[PDB]
């Protein structure tokens, strides 16, 4: 099942996406996110009965616009770490984006003057949860799982490594308001089975590349590890980490220019394509 | 003026305090932070006409208890940075908390096995947000603030060290569900001057101080410098960082055993105190 939240009548609603240009409106929720406080979300996404909507794909709004938490993973491609020549972590990495940072999977990333010179792409998997998580066992975390669905974790890299320079905080440079695609929309985990390709494009050429069942850290894993800290709630997100290839790290080094466009795209969960527009 | 979310049985107030143990309610909130939601806030405070209550200090909750967005600083104290042999910092350390940290400002701390082996103290001041701040001037800033309180920025050090090893992302060390007292009540910026102490104490025995307008970044340079990368909500949270004398940093390192009260005190906003109790 592919759940959506979309722009319509200057609102939005959460819809079941019933081919890649329509849906079925899920009455009384503005987006997934408030469908997901339902304990009977499932039962109420097969008994959409609301307007039908065709719409285009910048109708399409961040699939979960106001969770409580973005809790980023860093390292967990093993292949990309094992490429770096560098151990396996066996602490995942957490950092926090705020829910301001979120924009529409293909609306366009406008971005200030003091923002502009060093942005860079992340492309990742997102995991949705679907009902309060506090201190779950690995073995019973994927009961926790809503679905998944893909985010660009774009970042500005200059405020990333800022401070403190010796062991700089990322989250200033991880949270850049209506930065983040994320979307199209959210697939359950009986709609789609990891191994397909995560992939980056950056003006239509490839940057990021890995299989989607490499992780270093499973969702499962991310769940238990995250929930004996703080609970996570029905709508909160998980970004499970890119792989190589980000614009920082490359020779010569490449950021995103005015006009240049990137796409992220997970085989079984859609695509997003964000152009960044430099502000006015 | 000063402001306090007082428990009442099973309900919860926003309240104008009166003295240290009396308070006159304001009607039609359940705590602070909904009161700051409303524009005219200030006025409802100051013509609060509800209910004339006493008040145990235990019966305080988190001056706000669900702010959107807690947002922590790191080294910000000039004489204790300098002291340190560290150039003053040209860029402000943020780095989040998550409101489920928050607890009441005499609440006991009540701490997990796998979390209690280096838990640790760090008193601050808290900034609370008083309407939207977007993209706000320095200069304009002291209109965004509606007023001041205590924090304990408790520490999980082995946690806040983990991942990754060479430049380790904190917040998984500064975000332990219930671990943070925060109070005992805002205080309007009207009736606080910055200059006095603030002070931390285990176990009665003073541990950090530092006066209060010792600051390298001010609440007003941080409302800058955080809301041009993303908006601050009425009701949300700054903690303006924290002095020398960390358990972790002493010689010999000491930690938060089972039963230990640190007291956090800052004159003329008034003082929290929280026993870590080990659970079960």
């Amino acid at each position: 099942m592919r759940l959506a939240t979309i722009r319509t009548n200057g609102t939005t609603i959460a819809a079941r996406v019933e081919s890649e240009n329509t849906a079925t409106t899920i009455e009384g929720f503005a987006n997934v996110g408030e469908l997901l406080q339902e304990s009977n979300w499932r039962e109420l996404a097969e008994n959409a009965a609301g307007e039908a909507v065709t719409f285009e794909n910048k109708e399409l709004d961040a699939v979960v616009p106001a969770p409580k938490k973005i809790v980023c993973v860093g390292l967990n491609y093993a292949n990309h770490i094992k490429e770096m020549g560098r151990d396996l972590p066996d602490t995942p990495t957490l950092f926090v984006k705020f829910p301001d940072a979120l924009i529409g999977p293909f609306d366009d990333v406008v971005v200030p003057e003091w923002a502009n010179k060093a942005l860079d792409w992340e492309g990742e998997m997102a995991v949705i949860i679907g009902k309060r998580a506090r201190r779950v066992k690995q073995a019973d975390a994927a009961e926790y799982i809503a679905g998944y669905a893909v985010m660009n974790d774009y970042t500005t890299r200059d405020f990333q490594y800022a401070a403190p320079a010796k062991t700089p905080q990322w989250h200033q440079g991880k949270s850049l308001e209506k930065s983040a695609g994320f979307g199209p929309w959210m697939t359950t985990p009986d709609s789609f089975e990891f191994g397909g390709e995560l992939a980056t494009y950056l003006e239509g050429e490839k940057v990021q590349s890995t299989p989607t069942n490499d992780l270093v850290f499973s969702p499962e894993k991310l769940i238990e590890y995250i929930t004996h800290i703080y609970p996570l709630d029905a709508g909160d997100v998980i970004v499970t980490g890119t792989p190589g290839g980000v614009g920082h790290a490359r020779n010569p080094q490449r950021y995103i220019g005015d006009g240049e466009t990137v796409k992220v795209e997970i085989a079984g969960l859609g695509f997003i394509e964000n152009k960044t527009v430099f502000e006015l």
